[PDB]
């Protein structure tokens, strides 16, 4: 499954139809994915993750910063399953950053991943090359399995497909739900599209 | 004064496999029409819209059972979230009614409790608008200070008598839907999403 | 037998929580934080399905005080049902109770026959109301009648009835909030709390 | 305020009165602080934070790993305020580890002239925050505040008190809500005390 497919001819939602951060009022164009829809999709993903990555000890890797929201909510939904049903597994967590100029900064020593079920949690897959690099590096420390859950996957001329996908989006730049534009819009609950005012206001 | 979130006749919905669904309704549903989380988001905005307009005086929130109960609880929860985090809040009392076509209200408090009060009527869906017009005609006999109507769903239909509610969640096609307290012969009320029933479902719960 | 709140529990200071602004002078202490109610209700929903999930459940809400507990209990029940391999469909109903007991509103009682009935209440005080309601329900031969009550009081006035599901066992004190009222007020409050003398005078009939 | 005070005699809550992670069934002793209680308290803290820090751009710093849950929940309640009020402020986020040496995170020059909120899971001796504060002040933020879910009552306290406190607890070892015992129990909803069995089970 490619996840929830949002087509190119999606107009999104008018800002005035939802509760939007006041300081971003004139900065956003449309709401592209409402927060509540992300939650419903993530709930289902949590059940698929446990069904696939059970029942050995899971190491959950959060790719900071954009992955932090999806990570926290996904784990919360996984927590809901483990405390309300039989058949569960203990989970440890770790948080990493990926550097360019490929380079894993932060997180524990990668030997912790050895012989374990590693769940990598991403915000978005664009070209897919970043995850290919990370998976190759991770694969050298020999785990039981390694899976990738990405909130977003872009339809675009690019290389990879994650094991768990929330939404398949058009080739547009989106912010919100921890996804950023120059560090901004992480403090936004919905996934949205920036306006021209916003891009110039928070330009680097 | 928005018509709410507009869902067009072209909207196909979502595959059931993309969401978590009641296991006992797996064969009884065709598509997810409005995800539960989308409802909450819209309902959150509606709560702020209601207080902007009705927060000036004491509110009597009137729930139209049974289909209205979920939208009533969630709306009030979001209104309460505002009232315990702002300097501007107003007391609220609640009451529940059931409308039987025999047109006639049933099992409520004395409607004199509406006199001089700001009444918020909460419904699940408005189709022709005849039911609400009737209810309002009865309510206005008791001279409320103000009477407003919040409806989760408003259908686009030529059968409409022209009545428009004050607060609208979603403007939907002229199609039968269930879930979120809306029912098909008392079934699907235990459904969290708003959905379209399958041929298998309507045959089993006929 | 549920979460026991002893007689000497002082509760919580008002300024430590988020409180309805129009009730700021009307409340004394927070007795049961909203989140605690949710946590306890979550477990109760699993206990309900463990005993009653084997057959079609008819859920009866006792208006008005039960409306919050009813909605939240069913939400957790639904959360279970959309994540399990097995579940049974639920139909809901809402009733009000009166004397001269007489069930006001709701469907025909014949809809309860052969079904697993869950009566959802806000509180059990003397228990006389539930004893009477249960005696009426039994007449229509349901498969099973169970009662979920959020609150049970430790009171000498208790006739001796205990519900099958209990959220909290509270002292013999008057509490408001979470759909529980004082002359129709405080239903618009998600914490179970203790009224102040200021509030008791302001809102008295 | 010292926050919600938990006494020394508080026995907590029986395990089978709540929904508990199935794999920690005999590893916990009692539920110390129910998750829902943490939420209500965190909600009030969010309002307190915004009233003191909402006058200017906020940079929220999460002290991984233990602070991650309190961080995400606190920021969510803050977001609820900001999308429902007529006045709010942009917030950027950052994640750090402490080994004073800051492990990971952006250049500390990003804190200059901004309202810095450091988010912790627990204050014990208070040494960790004091040294971090004395370092952060040297980058000249507009202000710097500290929110901690937990503050322990202990004679070896250097006397430091955070600006925002969730709960004041006795000198007991607690786990859950991202707090760990040898990297375990981070996948737990409530704050709890481990049993004798669990303590030996996950012995480092
Ligand atoms: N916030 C946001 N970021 C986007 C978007 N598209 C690509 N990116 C950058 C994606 C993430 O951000 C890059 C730098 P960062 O993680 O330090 O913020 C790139 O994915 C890696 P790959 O699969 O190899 O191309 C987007 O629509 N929104
Ligand atoms: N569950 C469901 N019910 C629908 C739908 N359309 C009309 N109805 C009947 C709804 C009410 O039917 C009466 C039975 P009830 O209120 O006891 O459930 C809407 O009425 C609105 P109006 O035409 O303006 O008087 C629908 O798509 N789903
Ligand atoms: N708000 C509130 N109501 C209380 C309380 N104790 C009894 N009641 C009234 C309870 C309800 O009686 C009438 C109130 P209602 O018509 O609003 O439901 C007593 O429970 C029934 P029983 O077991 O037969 O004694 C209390 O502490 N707070
Ligand atoms: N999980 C847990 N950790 C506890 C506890 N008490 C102190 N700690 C260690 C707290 C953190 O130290 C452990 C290192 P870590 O951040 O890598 O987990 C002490 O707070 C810092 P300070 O105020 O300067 O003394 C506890 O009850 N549970
Ligand atoms: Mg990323
Ligand atoms: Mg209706
Ligand atoms: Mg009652
Ligand atoms: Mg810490």
């Amino acid at each position: 499954s490619p996840g929830v497919v949002i087509s190119d001819d999606e107009p999104g939602y008018d800002l005035d139809l939802f509760c939007i951060p006041n300081h971003y009022a004139e900065d956003l164009e449309r709401v592209f994915i409402p927060h509540g829809l992300i939650m419903d999709r993530t709930e289902r993903l949590a059940r698929d993750v446990m069904k696939e990555m059970g029942g050995h000890h899971i190491v959950a890797l959060c790719v900071l910063k954009g992955g932090y929201k999806f990570f926290a909510d996904l784990l919360d939904y996984i927590k809901a399953l483990n405390r309300n049903s039989d058949r569960s597994i203990p989970m440890t967590v770790d948080f990493i950053r990926l550097k360019s100029y490929i380079k894993v900064i932060g997180g524990d020593d990668l030997s912790t991943l050895t012989g374990k079920n590693v769940l990598i949690v991403e915000d978005i897959i664009d070209t897919g090359k970043t995850m290919q690099t990370l998976l190759s590096l991770v694969r050298q420390y020999n785990p039981k399995m390694v899976k990738v859950a990405s909130l977003l996957v872009k339809r675009t001329p690019r290389s990879y497909k994650p094991d768990f996908v929330g939404f398949e989006i058009p080739d547009k730049f989106v912010v919100g739900y921890a996804l950023d534009y120059n560090e901004y819009f992480r403090d936004l609950n919905h996934v949205c599209v920036i306006s021209e005012t916003g891009k110039a206001k928070y330009k680097a």
